[PDB]
């Protein structure tokens, strides 16, 4: 994992992406969409360089901390060639008046769109869009590990590291397109800060989703994904 | 005034500091600082270069945007040689247990002094510091072009400042990166906070306060 390369990393990046699930009321829909995607995204994350490396229980607390930051990401992706709509299926195109049929959800909606929007004026790469979307499983939960055991420390060094290796990718993306080293930093920060609005949003929607909430603790779903048995 | 040299700038935004408030129950107390606080920060804001040639509209949207996020980087900065405690003040110096007896505090607590914990193991620069801040204040409301150019501005900056420390190029863009991921957990402090503050808000807008103190 420490060892890959940018071309490597870049390369099991793009082979670990998820399938894009179909749909098959609106929240219903969207409810069932989500849940299935969350198996794909547990092996997703199994095939980022690294994660597999961490304890279960930090696997679980990663994915606990970014899961709808993850949705969100991709979804954002997904949508960048639709203005004004949410692309959550390819079956399941909505706009923002689809969005006020339910309560709470167009701020959402807008501020969704919008990141879409900001995405689609930098002229997003697919490269890139995983580089970001594996940034976020690793960072989100890695400063809420509520722990200060020599393993926990020796595990948080690892995320690093292996964040710092996504960051010579994204660095080296952009200086293979031909990037001057100025443009490069500038599109590093700016690609990051917008990491942070992905965060907010994901605070907004939880309190959204808490707002329609019964269900398992996620903890234990998670495990349940992440701790398979060797028997194939 | 994107005119100005990385050295300028640093310079500028070091002597835009805001000095540190004090203290004279808990809540008010902390409540009562806040609002202090505030007045100097819109004073520290109208020293960041590139901030008002925005339009007044924007100025307020920006600070409405950020103003938890800045209250609490301040705070872990202050904090860091107070390990296992948040410096709200010289005197009012309090630790996690003292958290724990407001309901809901503590988890936010935790986390500041989690942030605390990584300024401290990443050696954070006071010359960082008040760049990660002015970044926090242009990106908070942003989700538009002079906005960026000076953001731009400030990541040139920061560069040059870890160039200037003697950091290989790949340090750089990889400390760069740490720092402003960093920001991504402070946002969601603040987000994590403002819950909490309102779990009620007033009906007249916070807009209104800010635009009265930049007179
Ligand atoms: C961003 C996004 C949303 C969404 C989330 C929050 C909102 O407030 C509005 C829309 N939705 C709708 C939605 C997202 C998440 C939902 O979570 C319900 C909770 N549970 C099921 C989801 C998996 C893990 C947590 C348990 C329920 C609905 C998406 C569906 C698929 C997708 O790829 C992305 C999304
Ligand atoms: C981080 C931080 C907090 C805080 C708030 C909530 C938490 O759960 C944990 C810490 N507090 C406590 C606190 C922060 C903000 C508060 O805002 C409520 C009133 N606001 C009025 C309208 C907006 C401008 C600021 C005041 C009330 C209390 C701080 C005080 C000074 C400071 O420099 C930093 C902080």
């Amino acid at each position: 994992a420490l060892s890959l390369t940018a071309d490597q990393m870049v390369s099991a990046l793009l082979d670990a992406e998820p399938p894009i699930l179909y749909s098959e009321s609106m929240m219903g829909l969207l409810t069932n969409l989500a849940d299935r995607e969350l198996v794909h995204m547990i092996n997703w994350a199994k095939r980022v360089p690294g994660f597999v490396d961490l304890t279960l229980h930090d696997q679980v607390h990663l994915l606990e901390s970014a899961w709808l930051e993850i949705l969100m990401i991709g979804l954002v992706w997904r949508s960048m060639e639709h203005p004004g709509k949410l692309l959550f299926a390819p079956n399941l195109l909505l706009d923002r008046n689809q969005g006020k049929s339910v309560e709470g959800m167009v701020e959402i909606f807008d501020m969704l769109l919008a990141t879409s929007s900001r995405f689609r004026m930098m002229n997003l790469q697919g490269e890139e869009f995983v580089c970001l979307k594996s940034i976020i499983l690793l960072n989100s939960g890695v400063y809420t590990f509520l722990s200060s055991t020599l393993k926990s420390l020796e595990e948080k060094d690892h995320i690093h590291r292996v964040l710092d290796k996504i960051t010579d990718t994204l660095i080296h993306l952009m200086a293979k397109a031909g990037l001057t080293l100025q443009q490069q930093h500038q599109r590093l920060a700016q690609l990051l800060l917008i990491l942070s609005h992905i965060r907010h949003m994901s605070n907004k929607g939880m309190e959204h989703l808490y707002s329609m909430k019964n269900v398992v603790p996620l903890s234990d779903l998670l495990l349940e994904m992440l701790d398979a048995h060797r028997l194939h």
